[PDB]
């Protein structure tokens, strides 16, 4: 049983972390009887240096033909000064649209081993287990009209439009509901409907679907409160559904509960289409090549790649299990270092994670 | 002296916290030879229930002609179902634009007594200090075009426009830099310039003014890292400048560092015009009339009114000191209750601040 996997290493620590996950992927899948066809294609800063655009057509077709796509990270200091159309991050947004992967899943759950690693008091952060369902292919990140023009004044004005059509909200809502059922049956839609006509529609469509999902209990919370709640009593959430710009911010805030931004993986899914799996981190421009980075998040994106994109649930559990063994043995990278643990770097963790897969 | 203060008690817990602050404002100013003309006006749900709109024209004029504006909060379940034009929250937005208070100062600094009140560990949260300078009157909260239309396929499509003109960015960056130089000399601009052309201009303009303030050490951070940073190592920030919507989010997150959202005051300032002072929290529909509320944010929001809006610094320090006295005496409301303290509600906590103002 063979699968075609496209690796998009990217920039920063992207290559570093993906190489590790690729090996974890081959070994874990091999134990459950699957081999893989790996194929590196350029994206972001890498593609810019090679072909001159952040996302070449050659990459998009290569990703579509594949069964699933594993991305590292994107962006870097060298290209921070390009035109808006030639920054690397523009490649990531395009690949999300190109793959039509609207439903973005970021699960932040605190492992018992990393409780001392969080910055939250133990009682606050122990046992947290929430899942963020973020709208990925629409909204202010993809909203038209946008740009910077110069009106008659001679003043520059920058503008983007946060815009969602109803069907865009509906599809992400069901995924929230379906997911919130698979968990603890509680769902929380986060918007800013006290001000934004976009958030008015957002809540309006989400309240609609609750009748179709009575197994799921829906509640609504404003985005400013939710950021505070994720620090006051983060244990409260089961599933949170929200839009692109709030999904990005809140999920990035939630990481520091589990111990670091380097612990969180993300699965980006579509109907039919092959899924896009990446870590929410990216892309450590300041510890690039120093071999300091935490690769766990990228490994788990390979876990999620198997679980959600290819359905090899058994293999994915082996991946989770290895990360658990590795942490039980005391191995921490810099960001998840606790007193009395063992501070490894990146290769030197991936190896002895792979020790656990292989045992 | 004799200043005119407009009290906008809003909704929810608004009335009680402002009432308590009104007494503290009165006494603290009174000790320094200062009197006040208090004029109460309807805003938000109160005004909807009275005249049928969130912000009556009579309220705006009364607010304009006063020296300082003291607001509680806005919003409540009763009015959550009105047409968009008729939402209490829109009155808040309207009074800010009407008063042209673009510079929003929300300072989150962790007090020694409330370290245990935080959910961040002591080492992380002890000595935290930061000030958020938020663009208040521009941005997505005020951007046109906006509305809910229907495209030809009959689908309802909602939209807002995040838009900043160059001068909108410039003046608030100036406030940020000016704030830093009185502070610890660090400024951190937060945007999403990897995706948003609005923020690209925000970055372009803010870096530009950096040449005018060599005294201030300016750094740039994307908003998603910013959220993780306020939890990873919040001791780092000195002054943070950002736009309307990112300011809302980040300032609420930063609140929990100091113990609860009920600790944070906010001053909103304008050129020449009288400023609008509110606590950053909402109307707390869940604790309203139970006398559970934390008044400190509003008592401290009254402190900012004296210091920043009226220049009565000595009286303003009287309010600040009293909050400290009450906290040294063990008094906590529910949101800032840490073990072995004395749990009180809103009305006595307020009396215990007053108890202490009148002791010096
Ligand atoms: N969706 C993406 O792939 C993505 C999201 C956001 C930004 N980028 C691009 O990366 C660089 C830099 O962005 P930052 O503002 O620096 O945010 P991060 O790069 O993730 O840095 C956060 C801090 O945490 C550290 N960190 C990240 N990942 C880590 C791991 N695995 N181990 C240890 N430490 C990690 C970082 O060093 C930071 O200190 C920009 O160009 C942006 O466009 C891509
Ligand atoms: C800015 C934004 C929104 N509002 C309006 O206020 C209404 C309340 O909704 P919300 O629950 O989402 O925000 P809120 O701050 O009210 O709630 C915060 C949570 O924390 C508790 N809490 C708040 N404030 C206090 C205080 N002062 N003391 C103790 N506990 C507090 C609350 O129980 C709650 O759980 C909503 O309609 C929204 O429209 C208002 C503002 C503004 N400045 O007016
Ligand atoms: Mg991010
Ligand atoms: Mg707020």
């Amino acid at each position: 049983k063979r699968y075609t996997i496209t690796l998009l290493p990217g920039d920063g620590i992207g290559p570093e972390v993906v190489s590790i996950a690729k090996n974890v992927l081959q070994q874990a899948g091999s134990l459950e009887g699957v081999e893989f066809n790996f194929r590196e294609m350029p994206i972001g800063g890498a593609a810019l240096d090679l072909v001159g655009v952040p996302l070449p057509e050659e990459t998009i077709s290569a990703a579509k033909e594949s069964d699933a796509v594993l991305l590292g990270a994107i962006g870097g200091y060298k290209w921070d000064n390009n035109e808006k159309h030639l920054r690397p991050e523009k490649g990531l947004l395009q690949i999300r649209a190109a793959l039509k992967v609207f439903a973005n899943l970021r699960p932040a759950t605190v492992l018992p081993q990393l409780v001392d690693a969080s910055t939250l008091k133990r009682e606050v952060a122990e046992g947290v287990d929430l899942m963020v369902v973020r709208e990925l292919t629409g909204g202010i990140y993809f909203g038209e009209p946008r740009g910077i023009k110069t009106n008659e004044n001679g003043e520059e004005v920058g503008f983007n439009t946060e815009v969602y059509a109803a069907h865009e909200i509906d599809r992400i809502a069901r995924v929230a509901f379906e997911t919130a059922r698979k968990r603890r049956g509680k769902l929380c839609s986060v918007d800013k409907a006290n001000v934004l006509e976009a958030s008015i529609l957002w809540r309006k469509r989400v309240t609609a679907l609750a009748s179709e999902y009575p197994d799921v209990e829906l509640s609504h919370m404003y985005v400013d409160n939710a950021a505070m709640q994720l620090v006051r009593d983060p244990k409260q959430f089961d599933t949170i559904v929200t839009n692109n710009i709030f999904g990005d911010i809140l999920s990035d805030e939630a990481s520091m509960i589990t111990g670091s931004i380097g612990m969180l993986p993300s699965a980006s899914l579509s109907d039919s289409g092959p899924g896009l799996f990446e870590p929410i981190h990216g892309s450590a421009p300041d510890i690039a090549g120093q071999d300091k980075a935490n690769p766990l998040a990228t490994i788990l994106s390979a876990a999620m790649l198997l679980k959600y994109g290819l359905g090899e649930e058994k293999a994915a559990k082996r991946i989770e299990d290895a990360v658990l063994v590795a942490l039980n043995n005391g191995f921490r990278t810099g960001d998840i270092y606790s007193a009395g643990t063992k501070l490894v770097g990146c290769k030197e963790m991936g190896e002895e994670v792979l020790k656990s897969v292989d045992s």
